[PDB]
């Protein structure tokens, strides 16, 4: 069930931003958005694939546990952030694609597709390269399909251990408080082509009092100046709520 | 494993007049340093620093559900506002909801509570004066030395627990996030003490930044509830002039 509010847009429109919030409390059951339409619509996951990607590194045994350490080789990499040893939670942080890209391939596409399929993953298509689908394949999932499996990872009901999901569960913490603890990962697959925008994202999960809100956003996105939007109209929205 | 004495440090110490210890290690070398041997050894009231392996043997023991158990408020007043409330495990380790631990260190028992700070070895293990009390104004006394090897041994998942439970405590104490780090911590307070007999204050926990992990233990004396927020603000400045956090 999703119900549109109208009291989001505001946020959108102001910023000349054309995307969609998707906000559920307690389950994603009963979830509320700006645009029932573009809440189910599938784009390309691009760094939020780090959430699934993690635990199926950790289930398939490619991750030996939350204390691995990735170690850099010493090769150039595409981002000064990246060049240097990481942990899981270090990884994902900082978006260390390289890392992704090996557990990826060391996970395999037999085990991936097996995987995607069990995590109810979008539409699940992994094809394109073992190592880039999530980036430029032709991989697609929706707002709503995120909060989903969100949910599950917050209930420990993926198809993996409880020990894994807890150990993703901590590495994807992005901000504590004493009332709440903010669980997400952010996203961006690039400024697209001409008449093709790219997608910006952040999705997580909100754990304050003893309710929980799960979230999930995106937007179209040409200029990478415009990034910091994909955080800011979402906690705008949040704050409103009294959520954070 | 080694320690060092670092004197430099009660500069902060000195600058706030307090007489405390401060005890950081550094995982990878196995090495720590401290501003005063003697006290880093000394051993003292843990206070709601308990709650750490308290909850641990709460989810162990079975008294603890999971950690979405929700601990709900019957209504009756507490010693503090902020335990009047529904609390999840992290939502009472966070506010100290000393009732709600009482509870659960009822429900566990002397004899397996015993047995679990043996396995922890945990500082004196002597739990004598109120199986619900012990670690508020009972005998249990505890080292920072003894508080980082504790942590450490929680880090790494190696107490006599499963590595479910000592995960699920170890995001219940992420006090502080950002990119290139996360704070994992716990305050004690046991009182402001009697004459010429102050109370303790406590600040341990540890900090993941980079593939380095620090862990730490600080304790002072505390006559007055205003000086406080020291328990954090002299260990924070430490660790800051320390480029950790
Ligand atoms: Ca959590
Ligand atoms: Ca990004
Ligand atoms: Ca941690």
């Amino acid at each position: 069930s999703i119900t549109e509010n109208t009291s989001w847009n505001k946020e959108f429109s102001a910023e000349a931003v054309n995307g969609v919030f998707v906000l559920c409390k307690s389950s994603s059951k009963s979830c509320a958005t700006n645009d029932l339409a573009r809440a189910s619509k599938e784009y390309l996951p691009a760094s939020t694939f780090k959430i699934p990607n993690a635990i199926i590194g950790l289930e398939t045994g490619v991750i030996k546990n939350e204390h691995q350490v990735f170690k850099w080789d010493g090769k150039p990499r595409a981002m000064k952030q990246w060049e240097r040893d990481l942990t899981l939670r270090g990884a994902i942080q900082v978006s260390a694609v390289p890392v992704f890209q090996q557990i990826a391939r060391e996970v395999g596409e037999v085990r991936m597709q097996k995987y995607l399929k069990k995590f109810s993953y979008g539409n699940q298509n992994i094809s394109g390269g073992i190592d880039k689908f999530w980036l430029e394949g032709q991989l697609r999932i929706s707002a709503v399909n995120q909060v989903e499996f969100l949910e599950s990872l917050y209930l420990n009901k993926l198809s993996a251990s409880k020990e894994n999901q807890l150990i993703v569960k901590e590495a994807l913490v992005t901000e504590a408080a004493p009332e709440y603890l903010v669980h997400s990962k952010t996203g961006f697959s690039g400024v697209g082509t001409e008449s093709n925008p790219g997608v910006a994202w952040w999705v997580g999960w909100v754990e304050k009092e003893t309710e929980v809100y799960f979230f999930a956003f995106n937007m179209d996105i040409d200029n990478e100046s415009k990034l910091p939007l994909r955080k800011s109209i979402p906690t705008k929205i949040m704050e409103s709520e009294g959520i954070i």
